[PDB]
């Protein structure tokens, strides 16, 4: 077990009660460094390990599509942890109040959590630190190389982060040890009731078309750790050979479709990398997939960890801020409101089709995301307004939303983060421009519009 994966958040006197794993980002029982580190310390202190998940008050800022995907995976995880003699406690409310009260009520000895560089997680860390007196650790279980170890600063381009991450791969890309069960079973409601009351509270804000029927189709991605692995096996067996060639064709389903499982932590990226590396296929297709799940996935965590305002105009590069400012007064061709974007009521049928895939499936194709976001910038009153519209529609309807990949992806599309300066245009400046005719020369746009009416 590598000590560079765990970080100390607060020193304190260890209690003689169970080590608590405050699970948040990585919702799985297998291939979880944070859960394995909790079981090791619990073994050394000769005391069982317990798992606590907090159902926050912010679930109403999303939709039913994310509430059911996360909770149905939690029902499966509870059985898996119980088979390992590990009990799960699901609290509801502010984790600054619930975790602090649980630690004192159960005589907790050590508190451990998983790593997330998002602002809402740092808000929870500051609240729980002020209300505990036991040691508090955090473990990077989402990235192969720990986020604080891959780079000590913000990396402005992928060609700089790539050699730093690959040079550390032999040290941090390793097999997972088996989760040892609790020796004996130790000493706050049913998730089915929590999922019933939450969905009832989310029903008025459900996405519907004119016929009152729902828009979201929940049969595209079954949630759970078991379904997460089955999707990864299908990608390696059927789709990985053609990934490098058909990853930029929205009309082909050649992607791995692992993002909803990777967001909620139902499958480990290090596990996906291990199976892909030991699989035999096209080396151009392998290189392309590892570049997405290693370089671009972990540079998104690097962008959120080293830029406090990762969701603001101030985190853009200087060349992009100066360029967008010099075109702030350019007469926009069109200006749509948030409601026109949300309903896909723009003049562009390709953009509207890209939005309908987002509304109906909760997972828009990877290529159309850059078109969907860069057109928001072209048809917004300001770069800041486009940032708010893109983040709102991304986090509300993407099953992988509210994720560092989404903020770094939106920053790349609108602010040129991890990009370079292109030909100067009006309105958009030097930001990389993607036209409607450029998509037609790349893939059958008519087949993609006809699919998402
Ligand atoms: C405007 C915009 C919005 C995005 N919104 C999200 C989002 O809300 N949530 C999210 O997790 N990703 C987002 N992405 C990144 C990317 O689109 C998705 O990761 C990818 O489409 C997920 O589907 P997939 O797993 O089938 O793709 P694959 O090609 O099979 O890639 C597999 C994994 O590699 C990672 N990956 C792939 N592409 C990217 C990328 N461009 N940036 C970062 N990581 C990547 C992802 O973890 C992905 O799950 C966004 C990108 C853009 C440009």
């Amino acid at each position: 077990m590598n000590p560079k994966r765990i970080r100390a958040l607060k020193s304190g006197k260890q209690g003689d009660g169970p080590v608590v794993y405050w699970m948040s980002r990585d919702q799985r029982a297998e291939d979880n460094w944070a859960l394995l580190f909790s079981r090791a310390i619990a073994k050394e202190a000769n005391v069982p390990v317990v798992v606590v998940f907090c159902l926050t008050d912010e679930f109403l800022e999303a939709g039913i599509r994310q509430y059911e995907f996360m909770l149905k995976g939690l029902q499966e995880l509870e059985v898996s942890l119980s088979r390992k003699k590990i009990p799960s406690f699901f609290l509801r409310g502010d984790p600054g109040e619930k975790i602090s009260r649980f630690v004192k009520d159960y005589n907790a000895g050590t508190l451990v959590t998983d790593f997330s560089p998002l602002r809402i997680k740092n808000q929870w860390i500051e609240k729980v630190i002020s209300g505990i007196s036991i040691p508090f650790f955090e473990v990077d279980a989402h990235n192969v190389v720990p986020c604080w170890e891959a780079s000590q600063k913000h990396e402005y381009a992928a060609h700089t982060f790539r050699p730093k991450l690959y040079a550390l791969l032999p040290e941090f890309l390793e097999e997972f040890p088996e989760l040892e069960p609790n020796s004996v079973t130790p000493e706050v409601e049913t998730l089915s009731d929590v999922l019933e009351t939450g969905v009832k509270a989310l029903l008025p804000e459900r996405a519907l078309l004119k016929n009152k029927d729902p828009l979201f189709e929940p049969w595209h991605f079954e949630p759970g750790e078991k379904a997460a692995k089955k999707v990864m096996e299908s990608f390696i067996a059927d789709r990985l050979d053609s990934y490098g060639a058909l990853r930029n064709d929205p009309t082909k389903n050649m992607l791995s479709n692992l993002s909803p499982y990777l967001h909620f932590g139902q499958i480990s990226s290090q596990r996906v990398v291990l199976e892909v590396e030991k699989a035999e296929s096209n080396p151009g297709s392998k290189k392309a997939f590892l570049d997405e799940i290693l370089i671009w996935k972990e540079i998104s965590d690097n962008f959120c960890y080293y830029n406090p305002g990762y969701d603001g105009f101030e985190s853009f590069p200087s060349w992009a801020k100066e360029s967008l400012n010099a075109h702030r007064n350019d007469v926009r061709s069109h200006i749509y409101t948030l409601e026109e974007f949300e309903a896909g009521k723009t003049h562009d049928p390709l953009w509207n089709a890209s939005q309908m895939e987002l509304l109906s499936t909760g997972k828009m194709h990877g290529y159309t995301r850059m078109y969907w976001a860069k057109k928001i910038l072209e048809w917004s009153e300001s770069p800041e307004k486009a940032l708010e519209i893109a983040i709102c529609l991304n986090d509300r309807y993407e099953l992988d939303g509210r994720d560092p990949n989404g903020y770094a992806g939106i920053a790349w599309s609108i602010g040129g983060v991890h990009d370079r300066a292109w030909g100067e245009r009006e309105v958009t400046g030097k930001i990389r421009y993607m036209s409607y005719e450029g998509c037609k020369r790349k893939f059958d746009v008519k087949l993609y519009i006809e699919k998402y009416s």
